[PDB]
């Protein structure tokens, strides 16, 4: 077996090898990738996403989340409160502020000891979500933008055509911004670029232990376990590195840097922050691989996770016993 203690692995495709998606996604999971969760591409040196970033400060973010936490240090929920819009060039100079901007750190350890102790007390604003795409239509080779869809894949392995459509988001972040823990959509695959600016570090739980971290979770968030049995469907519970060692928990970590891919494994839970004003790219995908996955992924009913249009597809075609209570959550 490939990858037996489940390490994320860094991966250095040739101009050659970057010219077929899914054959590189399949290559990597031949050589145990997936077993981590999580892997890191570093594009070929010749390829670029896009010409320069100099001309996005126009590009608008609706509705930024104020990341309020709750909770002690290394255990916490996180509410997203709305803020009025702004413009990625206002954000950029929020980001920059002295009220948000990333302390003086020694290296990126330094500067992960800093969020654990004290993210709590701060409110960092996060323009999450937002569809849309920084690659040039030119870039032929992992353009995220140009990528085979899911509904695709269903229908190809399969045989059922479905509707629903598969589109990338943006997301412009700032020091202590925070993604929750929490797998994908269906569990699926997701797949996210660093455009630019300051890095992402990531943790990741192999597949394979991911009922481990769910067992944790139940444990330190009991009132959310009573209220759903897919709470962490919410995206709004942090554990910290240190909690996570002292319950035993298998993780990994990694920082991902400008102008690197990060890709993200069926049932591989990952949460992480930004450590500066950055803006990222990402979209879920699927593989054949990922099609027994789809069909045990859990369900959130409760109302609480409302998620696309095109996973009612997905739960219909895939999950047909749970459909009708998981459209009444969402309903
Ligand atoms: O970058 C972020 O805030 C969160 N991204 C992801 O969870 C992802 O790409 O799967
Ligand atoms: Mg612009
Ligand atoms: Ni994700
Ligand atoms: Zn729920």
């Amino acid at each position: 077996a490939q990858n037996p203690n489940c390490n994320i692995m860094i991966f250095h495709p040739t101009k050659e090898e970057f010219n077929d998606f899914d054959k590189y996604i399949a290559y990597m999971e031949s050589q145990g990738a997936h077993r981590a969760g999580l892997a890191k591409i570093i594009p070929p040196k010749e390829w670029k996403a896009r010409e320069t970033y100099d001309n996005i400060s126009e590009i608008l973010i609706a509705t930024p989340l104020q990341q309020v936490a709750s909770g002690r240090a290394g255990v916490f929920t996180q509410y997203h409160k709305k803020k009025k819009a702004m413009t990625v060039g206002e954000y950029r100079h929020l980001a920059n502020s002295k009220k948000y901007q990333t302390p003086p750190h020694q290296n990126f350890e330094d500067l992960e000891r800093k969020y654990w102790k004290n993210r709590i007390y701060n409110s960092p604003i996060y323009g999450a979500d937002i569809s849309g795409s920084l690659f040039d239509e030119n870039t032929k080779q992992w353009n995220l933008g140009h990528l085979g869809t899911i509904q695709d894949l269903l229908e190809k392995e399969c045989g059922v055509v479905i509707e629903g459509v598969n589109t990338p988001y943006l997301y412009f972040g700032m020091w202590k911004t925070t993604f929750a823990w929490h797998t994908e959509d269906m569990d699926l695959y997701s797949i996210n670029y660093l455009h630019l600016g300051e890095p992402k570090t990531w943790y990741v739980v192999p597949p394979e232990h991911g009922q481990r971290l769910e067992r944790l979770a139940r444990e330190l968030f009991p009132g959310s376990s009573r209220g759903c049995g897919a709470f962490l469907r919410h995206k709004v519970a942090l554990i910290s590195p240190t909690v996570l060692k002292e319950n035993g928990i298998p993780f990994n970590r990694i920082t991902q840097e400008a102008g690197e891919f990060m890709v993200t494994f069926p049932y591989g839970y990952h949460a992480g922050f930004n450590h500066g004003f950055n803006c990222a790219e990402a979209i879920n995908f699927a593989t054949p691989r990922w099609i027994d996955y789809g069909k045990m992924a859990s369900q959130c009913s409760c109302g609480e996770a409302r998620v696309t249009f095109s996973m009612d597809a997905f739960v219909r075609i895939l999950q047909p016993e749970r459909y009708d209570l998981w459209k009444r959550g969402q309903d």
